[PDB]
């Protein structure tokens, strides 16, 4: 059974936990930072071991997951300009800890269901293009893009491993 260690990074409140809950537990409440579940992606049974982190008290565990993380979701919220601005910092942090320019990553613009938008889709597409990674628009509330975000990351890890 293939195992993938995934890390979901981004500013506080962008919906990292909400995205992961929706993926793993299939629900959303508008009111756990680690998850572990087996799913089937493209017919391959895959154990996902996931950490959600903004960069929290358990720094040692964070450093471990950053070092061993095989793929990263870089999450911002479409109604949070600062969270979009923070993405570069998170990506640079990952590249440094992993000592590599070729780390599987997906850019995720969450809260796509909300009518308040301050980050344009073109801005995000442009940034992802510069990084050479996929961009996926998501909503943890409506499930838009959720499986696609995580499964695309798993596919980016596979591309990296072979
Ligand atoms: N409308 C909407 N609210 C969301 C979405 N994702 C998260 N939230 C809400 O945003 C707030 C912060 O989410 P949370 O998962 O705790 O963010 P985290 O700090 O990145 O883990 C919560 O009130 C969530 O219900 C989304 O896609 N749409």
């Amino acid at each position: 059974m293939t195992e993938y260690k995934l890390v979901v990074v981004g500013a506080c409140g962008v919906g990292k936990s909400a995205l992961t809950i929706q993926l793993i537990q299939n629900h959303f409440v508008d009111e756990e930072d680690s998850y572990r579940k087996q799913v089937v992606i493209d017919g391959e049974t895959s154990l996902l071991d996931i950490l959600d982190t903004a960069g929290e008290e358990y720094s040692a565990m964070r450093d471990q997951y950053m070092r061993t993380g095989e793929g990263f979701l870089l999450v911002f919220a479409i109604n949070n300009t600062k969270s979009f601005e923070d993405i570069h910092h998170y990506r640079e942090q990952i590249k440094r800890v992993k000592d590599s320019e070729d780390v599987p990553m997906v850019l995720v613009g969450n809260k796509s269901d909300l009518p308040s938008r301050t980050v344009d889709t073109k801005q995000a597409q442009d940034l992802a293009r510069s990084y050479g990674i996929p961009f996926i628009e998501t909503s943890a509330k409506t499930r838009q893009g959720v499986d696609d975000a995580f499964y695309t990351l798993v596919r980016e890890i596979r591309k990296h491993k072979e």
